[PDB]
């Protein structure tokens, strides 16, 4: 009984305004700042070509083919590998607990930006220490930016084990956001009609006046430079690898059960390759512009203040809120324009937010349709899990919450588990179930054949590269730091690994309990579990499909 996307447009939309906005925006600029810039983009496009298009790929084809969302789809494609759709929920969890926290930080900087000069303009507050400077007169001295973001905005403590005490501004502005979230969920409300064009022509307008800035502002030939030209010795670690496919994942929003989701309601017979590919096409090249617009504006503020591209700005989260915000002054009228670019900001946070809830939620519910779907109960479960996921971002809220933070930015719905997820979903389809059965299946739906590209992405490409950095990361360990200088205790980085597990675990221990379910020998137990239920039952009779 799943609903179909009536007219073919609404899906595609769908999916574009799902799979684009922080990842692109704020992650990718900060994630290839951190990493030296030119050298992160190597591994980058290696990630983009060898896997996360095709793992986008195939979790779109494997909603459309199983007609089933994110749990049920590894039932009747390869019931032992269940627990990776169980995975997949989890880390869509832990995402809904901190991807919403940056929209808050957006609010707050949208409620900053309805006065007369921008607060981050100046270093006359009462918020600013004795070492902050004017960028015009910087000729140590702290921007008056990252001053505005570091001790206004944030508050930030000495370290994660000095939580201090909540800011209720930010909380105010959280439990806003997330009252917006619930009531889209709840009603159903989400952009039809022209309010799509605005939802669809605006971010990519506001984006090209930046790109109109920062590629004119003086001194931007260097941050180009930077972001372009590789460093070699830099890919000798496996940081910069591990980093580049987690946000080639994190980008397109796979390994989460959200685009098997979406591809369930797609028709059977619906060519999505070429679509697929496009929407990928699309994603890189947004990314690959903002990151232009990023740079170009790190490298008039390294010209303007004297200091090195690498240290003008935060390595971290935060790159996004000391870039965009400067290049906001540039402009004439600044207060306009920094309303228009947090306003895109949360519009864009706000979509991803909305489908990735939205997600989470019907696979919920469909795990256990019994006494959850019957009207009020669903919306009770949706309010229940709004509190709860506003309860656990409240500690990211406080004013040590900023490192919390980046343990949920670098091992929740991050980092190996990632790894973990894209692997197996893989090396089930590839070996298990097999890539000439799947290859069938997608000339029975799209109606061609597809080239060899995609077969062997799944059956060596991407397990081989999610292995090797898993491996090289393990060997040439480095332990998560902040900003290049705060070094987390034991304590946080296993709470890090343990946030990391709770969705790594899923697999292995879904795995035994579909052993001890089933009686009789071990060779039969396994024998029957690796046997696909009717992967493509439920749309034999729907589109006249050929049985499995
Ligand atoms: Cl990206
Ligand atoms: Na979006």
């Amino acid at each position: 009984q799943r609903e179909k996307w009536s007219s073919k447009i609404d899906f595609v939309l769908s999916v574009a305004g799902g799979f684009v906005g922080l990842g692109n925006v704020w992650r990718f600029p900060y994630l290839c700042y951190k990493n030296g810039g030119g050298a992160f983009l190597i591994p980058y496009f290696i990630f983009l070509f060898g896997s996360g298009l095709p793992v986008f790929f195939l979790e779109i084809i494997i909603g459309q083919y199983t007609s089933e969302g994110g749990i049920t789809c590894w039932e009747k494609i390869c019931p032992l590998f269940s627990g990776i759709g169980y995975a997949s929920v989890v880390i869509v969890s832990l995402l809904n607990v901190y991807y919403i926290v940056i929209l808050a930080w957006a609010t707050y900087y949208l409620f900053q930006s309805f006065q007369k000069e921008l607060p981050w303009a100046h270093c006359n507050h009462s918020w600013n220490t004795p070492h902050c400077m004017e960028d015009t007169m910087r000729k140590n001295f702290t921007s008056p930016v990252i001053e505005f973001w570091e001790r206004n905005v944030l508050s930030l403590s000495p370290g994660i084990d000095h939580p201090g005490s909540l800011k209720w501004d930010l909380a105010l502005c959280l439990l806003l956001v997330w009252l917006v979230c619930f009531f889209c969920i709840w009603k159903g409300v989400r952009s039809t009609g022209k309010v799509v064009y605005f939802t669809a022509t605006f971010p990519f307008a506001m984006l090209l006046v930046l790109l109109v800035r920062g590629l004119t502002l003086p001194g931007a030939g260097a941050g180009i430079k930077f972001y372009l030209y590789p460093d070699i010795t830099r890919l000798e670690d496996p940081q910069v690898w591990i980093d580049a496919g987690t946000q080639i994942f994190f980008s397109y929003a796979i390994c989460l059960g959200a685009m098997t989701s979406l591809g369930s309601y797609n028709k059977y017979k619906y060519n999505s390759y070429r679509d697929c590919m496009l929407l990928g096409c699309l994603n890189s090249g947004t990314s690959f512009v903002s990151g232009f617009a990023i740079f170009s504006i790190l490298g008039f503020m390294a010209q303007e203040q004297g200091v090195d591209i690498a240290d003008v700005a935060e390595s971290g989260p935060g790159l996004a809120f000391i870039a965009y915000p400067k290049a906001v002054t540039m402009m004439p009228l600044p207060t306009f324009w920094s309303i228009l670019f947090f306003i895109m900001l949360l519009l864009l946070g706000l979509d991803s937010q909305f489908v990735e809830v939205e997600g989470q939620i019907t696979s919920l519910v469909d795990l256990y349709p019994s006494f959850l779907r019957k009207g009020y109960r669903r919306e009770i479960f949706i309010a229940f899990v709004c509190s709860i996921s506003y309860l656990l971002g409240l500690t990211m809220v406080t004013e040590g919450g900023m490192y919390v933070f980046q343990l949920f930015d670098y091992y929740a719905a991050s980092g190996v588990c990632l790894l973990w997820v894209a692997f197996f979903e893989c090396f089930v389809i590839a070996w298990i179930y097999g890539g000439d059965n799947l290859y069938d299946g997608i000339e029975d739906m799209i109606g061609y054949r597809p080239g060899p590209w995609m077969k062997y992405s799944w059956a060596v490409i991407t397990p081989v590269l999610c292995v090797g950095c898993f491996i090289f990361s393990l060997v040439k360990y480095v332990p998560l730091t902040y900003n290049k200088t705060y070094v987390y205790p034991n304590w946080a980085i296993g709470l890090g690994w343990s946030l990391a597990l709770s969705s790594m675990l899923c697999v292995p221990l879904v795995i035994v309990i579909r052993l001890c379910q089933t009686e009789g020998p071990f060779l039969v137990r396994v024998k029957y579990l690796l046997t696909p239920r009717e992967p493509n039952r439920w749309a034999v009779e729907r589109e006249g499909a050929t049985p499995y």
